[PDB]
């Protein structure tokens, strides 16, 4: 089997990308935030306290046949950048773009912190990360992905991220027209429960590129890129009037000036981020000072090779026996 779904910036600067999912029976249809920096599946649903939901498409598992509850069944997830939510849990049908689980878990939250019930556009997150880090207690468990994955043509999902407009999660497949060149495999430890790899190195625009090894996860749920201080202040080095500002709690810069590429390896091959990809717009509306897409990950303990980064480029989650992943240009 396979499957194929389009993905959708949630706004103009493309902090997040929701994609349509079908579940139970009938359907509902909710649009999730695919995180492959995650491991859970769930939803704003009808057991969400009602002052927490502001405009989400709600699941509604007591009118799908399909819907089991998993009695005593609990979640809890705190993300990195400190929101959290936590439920109860339910197995129903689940399909993506044509694919379908059946039995799989979703997450009913019961609460959710505040920047989830701020964000309208967003119904809920589907986790592509390795299962191991799924929350569901007593017995932890499977994500969409490593349910379906037996059933696949191939052991693999797909990410191709736009630049300002729509892309394409596939699962079981690699679609040959959807990059150019070859794509090149590089090795992942699953040891913290993420797509974990090691980048060969960076450069800043047209510089020299800078030999070094800069372990971090290929996490779509995550906007930025996110790289250790020493990279970042050679990025922002290179920007005329950047400064990293204690009060925005990161790197600025005026809006008007030119941003140069960011270029990162991945074996012997690069792959380059666009200037433009890295502007994210006026810290508040009407300044003249603007957000940068790269920051240092010295706060957050991680590298984290966010959408900025995945964006410009093909990439491919395989999940064969030894997991591995793939980057391609585009
Ligand atoms: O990047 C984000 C959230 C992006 N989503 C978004 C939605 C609406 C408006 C704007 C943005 N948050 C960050 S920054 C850095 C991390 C992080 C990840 C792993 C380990 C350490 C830090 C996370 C994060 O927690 N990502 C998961 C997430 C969080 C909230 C919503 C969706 C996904």
């Amino acid at each position: 089997s396979t499957g194929s779904a389009t993905t959708t910036p949630i706004d103009s600067l493309d902090d997040a990308y929701i994609t349509p999912v079908q579940i139970g029976t009938p359907a509902q249809t909710l649009n999730l935030d695919f995180d492959t920096g995650s491991s859970d599946l769930w939803v704003f649903s009808s057991e969400t306290t009602a002052s927490e939901v502001d405009g989400q498409t709600i699941y509604t598992p007591s009118k799908s046949t399909t819907a089991k509850l998993l009695s005593g069944a609990t979640w809890s997830i705190s993300y990195g950048d400190g929101s959290s939510s936590s439920g109860d849990v339910y197995t129903d049908t689940v399909s993506v773009g044509g694919l379908t689980v059946t039995g799989q878990a979703v997450e009913s939250a019961k609460k959710v912190s505040s920047s989830f019930t701020e964000d309208s556009t967003i119904d809920g997150l589907l986790g592509l990360a390795f299962s191991t880090l799924n929350t569901v207690s007593p017995t932890q468990q499977k994500t969409f992905f490593d349910n379906a994955k037996a059933s696949l043509d191939s052991p693999v999902f797909t990410a191709d991220l736009g630049y300002h407009a729509p892309g394409t999660y596939n699962f079981g497949f690699i679609d040959t027209t959807a990059y150019t060149g070859s794509i090149t495999y590089t090795a992942v430890s699953t040891k913290q429960g993420f797509w974990e790899w090691t980048s060969t190195g960076y450069a800043v625009g047209s510089g020299t590129f800078k030999s070094t090894s800069i372990d971090g996860i290929a996490d779509t749920g995550t906007t930025l890129l996110y790289l250790p201080a020493t990279v970042v202040s050679a990025y922002w080095a290179q920007v005329s009037g950047a400064k990293s500002s204690s009060s925005v709690g990161g790197y600025v810069f005026p809006c008007s000036a030119t941003l140069p590429s960011f270029t990162f390896g991945v074996g012997s091959a690069r792959i380059v981020i666009p200037g433009d990809y890295i502007d994210f717009g006026p810290i508040s509306t009407g300044s003249s000072s603007c957000f940068g897409g790269i920051q240092s990950s010295a706060g957050i303990g991680i590298n984290i090779f966010g959408d900025v980064a995945l964006k410009a480029a093909f990439v491919v989650f395989n999940g064969a026996t030894t997991p591995t992943l793939g980057f391609a240009s585009k």
